[PDB]
């Protein structure tokens, strides 16, 4: 149908069609008249991966006989939703198939909703690490993702009486046909026990044993014959553990337990002992399958050879775990192995909220992982007698950039450990690593300048444009060719069309069949009604404070009391679109979510309004929503209080498929506007600077309560019960604490944010204009391309060059 | 190779071949070069089911057309052991398979061994649910079995110091070639909640919901493209089960225990909840699945179109659930309901051990599944009427044969409720039916006589004969043709050939080639060394009292003391060879472990004993251990006590298999030697009247200590610490049970039994009259096939004819 997705040649569809019959006989055991819609897609997902396994073989083959330097990617969290659609488009056979499934009957986008989003991550985090892998594949380096394979992913979200409920993501009940478990490459990983000093060194002795069974997926590079490989995790018992009875088989659960479940905290640390288990589990696995590999090719050369980076603090212990294995397993000197961990190790840093970083117990790390707690200990004493050389007599520093932290409970600050054993530490965007070295990094700055990087974030215009939106990748394909896809820049291209008047027409003509299918999507599957011609401005995200959806429901019932006071002035129509999970224990992120939905419980029933504004909740936001919301956007809410959203990568998506950005001077926004221009980007608010200027003052949230009449207006309005009649002093906990107890400084920013609402408004009047503002926009996203980031982590970081050469077919 | 294996076409090998490459490629992901042992017995696993696949559904697909009367057997237990073998068997693709991999530079054998059993099952009635599915395909019924898809199957046993260990067997670690998830026909079942009383019936609720997951398995018949089902229940929480977040997740396992392993009890019963809650999940899942099926074809033709065969008590509670889904769900009379339960169920008995006997407490019932216990005790009432109302006055039958166990704990009998609740209840052995009458059910067939049957167990030929022995196969196929694989008394046509020299020779040499293939077995995996010459004296079952494991080491000891006595006189020598499990929490039989390894200690290192003596403890028994050593046996033990062993079904698979027997008239050994006749057979100790006489008198085992100085000796040996030295009084507990507690009289067959093993020892001596009389024993094992089993079955209590008949390939 449409050029991007590739040719459909007699052949292949042929040879599609009979492979597809083969397998719902031969694989799933059944024929047409008894083969339900799941059998349907497991025929398709079996018949498309056939097509990986050729290539994935030889990549593997070929990183054996040419031994590149490998990149070992570290992470807690793969984000990676649906598997069939990225495959069909990084192999070019989505017409292929397309025409395949249509010769059969069947129609191919009702056998990809059957599939299940692998939900292995939170958000930003999560997602980030899936970009990566993508991207990897694309510029041809030899990457292994390393992870846990979850039982259970993040929850799925119900609403129940405007009221988040949880209910368990059982993803792999149906079986996983993306995956091939490696039983030979299982491995042992050890806990508790004991440390014994003997004549040679440290042994760790009386430990028990959990076994790590790996798990590989294909990661397939865009249309250059690579598959890489994601290996995940699984946690398995001995047979002879607890080896009455029947309860030590039923006590096997106790050790299985380390794979089972996603913790759902963002941006949010809580120190339990099973989450320090999975984060040492994947550790331990892992590194011993890097150094079992790196010997089937003298450990001074291991950093020739291995690249570890970390994904945050999560996967810290891979630090300690390899001195370890180096000094204790290897009998490497301390001074030698320390130089191998260092020039192994990299860092990338994702917040700087407080709360969110790992402050592990003492107690806890000397009873799970005692000689890892004595490796940690003389790491610090080294490290401080650095610091303690380098600043002669600043006491204060030392305990500044202890390891140890001092007070009630002694903690281990994983951050710097991360930093003192690594050598080089990154930020995510620009304003984030500045901010690192000059605020809570700023020490480690100054005693090793070198270390500190920035690598802005990016996100793959794989899954982001062409899975997602392919209607504007084949107009863009029409002017500019394909090279675009693996080679984002060349969008700047498209400011050329900037007053062509057929490019005009149809970028707009994109969007609003986005909006139709989307609308469509919404009155099916949720029964409710929106008008496809209104604004659609979306907030999808984790709900959290920072990220201010509580400064987006101003603004809706500031819109509401307005049409309220003059019903019959003309106001450009909005649906307001709001989605996002919140973790189970964050108690304000749960009262934000009843918030938005008593809001939409007034407005959307008001026959006053009318059609002119609705307010959705946006149910289960996850991977696969994503791809169908964010291509129907007009309107990207990028609004968390300057200094607190590190990137963001949520924006970049907007901004490649359509959408124009409001938002704050924070994170990656900073950078997208300059590279749109200022003037095409809706920006607001307080910068960093004014936001410490405020602190220093000190934050008065009724000063603004005072001053604006407006402001005043809503706040009586929540608290008096007009948005929860049957319980009026419901939402008493969210005006106490954006009255007393705003870290966010959510009124500081309210008559900014409203005043920059109205010009938004105000050029959606004028369609022409909005969509040359848009042009401006797509055509300057190529930056944002996460094959931008990679090939800045390869050159600066992990010492390869990117190849965009085929492999042979 | 040979004949029975069929041929070996080169179309054939050459599509063997290239599906086996197909499958290592595609399937496994593997090239020749990284291929592991096995990845090929993968390959070779999936090569052969894809033969299965048309034909399964063929099968299920002409039974939906013709709509035969269906046959469901429940059972808690099927003892499948490996299917690879038998997969090729059935299909008769042994030959070209072995001809296809030995071109691919592979040992078939080899690969054969890497396939774990599937051990769901405990002992003889776990293999008999095993060998009866296998004669229903092969008989062309309409056939399903239903039971556990345990996670943990029987334990694997280890022999440390002499004691068994026990480690899980966690056989589905790989995954399971043979097995299709079937997520479509997952159903709740229902566990506690209580009963309420409405205007129109009772209503179960308030209940907690596990899910019941379907797996299927093909059973092939015999060379007449039929394959039928095994269709197995998996456990599965709800999703939002236990919906602080991380537990409830984790909380999941508790619903899931019920699927997670195997209870190892052989004849004996432990009253525990998780044994019950699996009890109720097979019945209700079967039940649901049963009704679904019937409707998709009134409850008045339900009997003429459903047969539900109860394997023991342990899916009894099929009783009150059929009754409670067709009074409170489908709104019958409870009369009409009754007619249908009792004319759909029958009942097969299987030990007469009072302590195996399963009796629920009330309590339990009462908490766990309170509708049910409610209908229990409605049956109880309406069938102490009839009992009222044929014997007037008579108010000790009443207590006698109520459903309710008075006392202490008032407890539900089991057995009481199957025989109420069926129209067929029925033995295992011609000798186990009639005491069945005559004692423990004697007051139930004086009520309802008609309903009291026997069914004499048997084996399947094709496992037991074809698949374990093919030289023995092959020899008694060139005189006989092939007809008898499928009708086994044919094998009465080599009553022709006992005078043929070519024959007896022939015969002779297949058990030197067995018993030195098993020699060789034992050395490789073990290192343990055996003289080939000797007499292959096995006893292999599980370690029970009633066994008499006991009396065949006093035997062992005994040759062990005249040899030390008489060192230089002529004896035949014996290899002594003794399996079985234990289990877990029976310490006896544990006793009886170590007491054989302990005799092995002493006698395989005593220099004067030589090459004469040998005692082996065949460590972890199964079927894939059986079908090695049966083949390999001269000499079968069948030494239970009289009236103990129902029916045995070990012995017939000896007697199949060319080893003469030594036994008592217990079980089917009576059917046997009345079969083969009593000069064939070697025929010992009590009779059961024999038995009945000294329990009247009293058995004092004291008399036969003080009158056999040989049987003295023994017992003093025992106390002294004679066998361990290091601990003098470790057997005390065996000789202090021998001497005063010994229900099973070891001591009263004593006598009679070394008496027979002379005469065993001097018929060895002559190797032609040895084989002689083992060709009449193969000759006449004709009645003890599971095709004449199953045909009685089917003609005299399910109503349905069997069909020797092919499907179309
Ligand atoms: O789908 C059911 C089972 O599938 C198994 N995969 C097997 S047998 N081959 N895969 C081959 C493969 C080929 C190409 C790919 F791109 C990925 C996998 C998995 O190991 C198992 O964990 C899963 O439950
Ligand atoms: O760099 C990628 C993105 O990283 C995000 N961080 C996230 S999701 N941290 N989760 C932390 C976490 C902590 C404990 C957990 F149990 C789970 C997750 C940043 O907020 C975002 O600005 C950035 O764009
Ligand atoms: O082997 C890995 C997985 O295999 C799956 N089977 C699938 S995909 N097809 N089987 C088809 C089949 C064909 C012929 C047979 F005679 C049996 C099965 C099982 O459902 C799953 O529980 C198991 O873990
Ligand atoms: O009919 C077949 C065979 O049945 C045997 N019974 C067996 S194995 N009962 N197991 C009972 C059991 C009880 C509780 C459990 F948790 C497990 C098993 C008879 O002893 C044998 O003489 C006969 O040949």
């Amino acid at each position: 149908q449409i050029s991007v997705r590739g040719l459909a040649g007699v052949e292949n569809v042929t040879e599609l069609k009979k492979n597809f019959n083969r397998h719902l006989h031969f694989t799933l055991v059944k024929d047409r008249n008894v083969a339900t819609p799941r059998d349907y897609y497991f025929a398709l997902a079996h018949t498309v991966r056939d097509h990986l396994v050729g290539r994935w073989i030889r990549t593997q083959q070929h990183y054996y006989e040419k031994d590149p330097k490998r990149i070992y990617y570290l992470s807690l969290e793969f984000y990676m939703g649906r598997t069939l659609q990225n495959t069909m488009v990084n192999l070019a056979l989505e017409n292929a198939c397309d025409e395949a499934t249509y010769q059969l009957g069947l129609d191919m986008e009702e056998l990809e909703e059957i599939e299940e989003d692998a939900g292995l991550g939170n958000g930003g985090l999560g997602r980030l690490a899936a970009c990566f892998l993508d991207s990897m594949a694309t510029l041809g380096l030899a990457a292994y993702g390393y992870g846990i394979r979850y039982e259970f992913g993040i929850f799925n979200q119900k609403i129940c009486g405007g009221w988040q409920m949880e209910e368990a993501d059982d993803w792999l009940r149906y079986g996983n046909p993306w995956e091939k478990a490696r039983p030979e490459f299982t491995l042992p990983v050890h806990f508790y026990g004991r440390v014994e000093h003997t004549s040679q060194g440290a042994k760790w002795v009386d430990t028990q044993v959990v076994l790590a069974m790996p798990y590989d997926t294909p990661v397939p590079g865009y249309r250059n014959n690579v598959v890489n490989t994601m290996r995940l995790w699984s946690a398995k018992a001995p047979n002879d553990f607890n080896l009455g009875y029947i309860q030590a088989v039923l006590d096997r659960n106790l050790a299985e337990n380390i794979s089972r479940v996603l913790y759902p905290n963002d941006n949010f640390f809580e120190g339990k002992e099973l989450r320090l288990k999975q984060e040492y589990f994947v550790v331990a696995a892992t590194l011993q399958d890097i150094i079992r590999r790196f010997k089937s090719s003298n450990f001074d050369a291991f950093p020739d050879k291995v690249a570890i980076q970390l994904n945050d603090t999560h996967p810290s212990l891979a630090i300690p775990e390899l001195m370890r294995v180096l000094v204790d397993l290897e009998r490497l000197d301390w001074d030698k192995a320390w130089e191998v961990t260092v020039k192994t190790c990299a860092y990338t840093n994702h917040t700087v909220l407080p709360e969110a970083l790992e402050r592990w117990p003492v107690h806890l790390l000397e009873t799970l992982l005692p000689r890892h707690l004595q490796i940690i200990y003389e790491i610090n004493q080294r490290f401080l007698n650095r610091v303690a050389a380098a600043f002669p007599g600043d006491v204060d520093r030392l305990r500044r950039m202890s390891l140890v932290e001092e007070g009630a409970v002694k903690r281990i600050n994983m951050a710097h450990l991360c930093i003192a054993g690594s050598h080089a530490v990154n930020g995510v965007a620009r304003i984030h690593s500045e901010i690192l070295k000059k605020t809570i990094f700023k020490d480690f700055y100054e005693l090793e300048p070198h270390k500190f990087q920035n690598k802005t974030n990016g996100i793959t215009p794989r899954r982001w444009l062409v899975l997602c939106n392919p209607g504007l990748a084949e107009i863009i394909a029409e002017r500019i060719g394909e090279e675009y896809i693996s080679d984002l820049d060349q969008l700047r291209k498209l400011l050329s069309y900037v007053d062509d008047e057929a490019f005009i027409r149809d970028v707009a003509k994109v969007k609003q069949e986005n909006k139709l299918k989307f609308a469509a999507y919404l009155e099916r599957e949720y029964k409710v009604h929106i008008n496809p011609n209104s604004l659609f401005d979306v907030q999808v995200k984790r709900i959290h404070e920072y990220k201010r959806q509580l400064l987006n429901c101003l603004h809706v019932i500031t819109l509401y009391n307005r049409i309220k006071k003059e019903p019959n002035k003309f106001v450009v129509p909005r649906t307001v679109m709001i989605g996002g999970k919140a973790a189970p224990g964050y108690h304000m992120a749960k009262m934000i979510i009843k918030l938005i939905t008593a809001i939409g419980d007034v407005v959307n029933h008001d026959p006053v309004v009318g059609d002119r504004l609705r307010v959705i909740f946006l149910e289960n936001y996850r991977v696969s929503l994503a791809e169908k919301v964010i291509p129907a956007a007009d309107l990207s809410e990028q609004i968390s209080t300057a200094g607190t959203e590190a990137s963001g990568t949520g924006n970049m998506k907007f901004m490649l498929n359509g959408a124009l950005t409001i938002g704050t001077m924070d994170g990656a926004n900073v950078e997208m506007a300059e590279e749109a221009g200022e003037e095409n980007f809706f920006i607001f608010g307080m910068r960093v600077e004014d936001v410490d200027r405020l602190d220093q003052r000190g934050y008065n949230a009724q000063e603004y309560y005072d001053r604006i009449p407006e402001l005043r207006q809503i706040i009586e309005q929540l608290s008096s019960g007009f948005f929860s009649p049957k319980q009026p002093d419901l939402f008493k906990d969210i005006v106490n604490m954006l009255m007393h107890h705003d870290r966010f400084k959510v009124f500081a920013d309210y008559e900014e944010y409203v005043k920059c609402q109205e010009r938004v408004s105000a050029l959606y009047k004028n369609p022409r204009e909005w969509t040359r503002m848009v042009i401006r926009n797509i055509a300057t996203s190529g930056k944002f391309s996460s094959d931008r980031t990679i090939a800045q982590y390869a050159r600066e970081i992990w010492g390869v060059e990117p190849s965009r050469q085929r492999l042979p077919a």
